[PDB]
């Protein structure tokens, strides 16, 4: 029932994601010199360094907000991909599966802790 535990749990999960080779295309904002049309398709860029910085700044109130930004990294890759077989998109799907597998208990524990706080 620790309402604050999610933050360190998210820091640890981001550390695992950064050490994963599949995260390399997503560690920093998409390079607009490499992909000149990126902002014509994607309205809201997102990357894991921005998520980590937002967390460290104390600018996430809940793990749901962090999860919405991580999911935006993956939906941006899906929207930008020219093919469902592209290398970077394929990396995003594996990384998404890994993230969802680990974030589920973080979300459950936080929501349970908040319900206990308001019992
Ligand atoms: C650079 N990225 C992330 C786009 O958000 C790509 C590139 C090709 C296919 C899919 N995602």
């Amino acid at each position: 029932y620790d309402i604050q535990a999610w933050k360190k749990q998210c820091e640890e999960l981001l550390n695992l994601i950064f050490q994963c080779e599949d995260s390399e295309p997503f560690r920093q904002p998409v390079d607009l010199l490499e992909y000149p049309d990126y902002r014509d398709i994607i309205d809201t860029p997102m990357d894991f360094a921005t998520v980590r910085e937002t967390l460290e700044a104390g600018n996430y109130e809940s793990p749901m907000e962090l999860c919405k930004d991580v999911r935006l990294i993956f939906s941006n890759s899906k929207a930008y991909t020219p093919s469902k077989r592209s290398r970077i998109y394929s990396m995003s799907l594996r990384l998404s599966a890994f993230f969802e597998e680990h974030i589920s208990s973080v979300l459950s524990d936080y929501k349970s802790a908040l319900r206990f706080h308001k019992r």
